[PDB]
């Protein structure tokens, strides 16, 4: 089982040139959380905006040139990424754009925060059909001293 976790801001903005003009650290938590102790499968991009492996979870890096860290698993294609998670209860794929329009069609789960943030970005979350998906969890905020915008999670599952 494959899921995809990704923060989306109006017309399903999730990346741009620039950091995110936002705060919002429940957001973090809830990718943490929701991350924590599965494997992660992301994109080179999103590999290097993250820095560093992110603890406690098989990180699995797409590029189509060879690794350049050894701190994590390096695949050339989206079979050999979710090969290398090996067998675990839940895939969790990180991003970025690319990796989650490859990965959606094969994903089971969808963790998404939808921000109520209006940001140009170059890169956007793939479109889900909602009639394949249906919402079995949905928790909003109210943004507050400690998060800059609104946001809703989401759980979504593949029917
Ligand atoms: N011309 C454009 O408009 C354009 C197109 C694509 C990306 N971008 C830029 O890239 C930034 C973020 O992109 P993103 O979030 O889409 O990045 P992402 O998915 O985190 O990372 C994409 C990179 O992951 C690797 N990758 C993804 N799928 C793969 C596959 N099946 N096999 C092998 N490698 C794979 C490739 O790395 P290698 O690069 O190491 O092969 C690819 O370049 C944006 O700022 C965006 O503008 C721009
Ligand atoms: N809900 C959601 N929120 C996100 O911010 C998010 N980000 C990505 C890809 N980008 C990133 C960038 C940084 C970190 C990161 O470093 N997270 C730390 C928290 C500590 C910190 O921000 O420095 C982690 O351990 O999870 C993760 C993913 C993918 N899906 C998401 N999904």
């Amino acid at each position: 089982m494959i899921s995809l976790i990704a923060a989306l801001a109006v017309d399903r903005v999730i990346g741009m040139e620039n950091a995110m003009p936002w705060n919002l650290p429940a957001d973090l938590a809830w990718f943490k959380r929701n991350t924590l102790n599965k494997p992660v499968i992301m994109g080179r991009h999103t590999w290097e905006s993250i820095g560093r492996p992110l603890p406690g979870r098989k990180n699995i890096i797409l590029s189509s040139q060879p690794g350049t860290d050894d701190r994590v698993t390096w695949v050339k294609s989206v079979d050999e990424a979710i090969a290398a998670c090996g067998d675990v209860p839940e895939i969790m794929v990180i991003g970025g754009g690319r990796v989650y329009e490859q990965f959606l069609p094969k994903a089971q789960k969808l963790y998404l925060t939808h921000i109520d943030a209006e940001v140009e970005g170059d890169t956007h979350f793939p479109d889900y059909e909602p009639d394949d998906w249906e919402s079995v969890f949905s928790e909003f905020h109210d943004a507050d001293a400690q998060n800059s915008h609104s946001y809703c999670f989401e759980i979504l599952e593949r029917r």
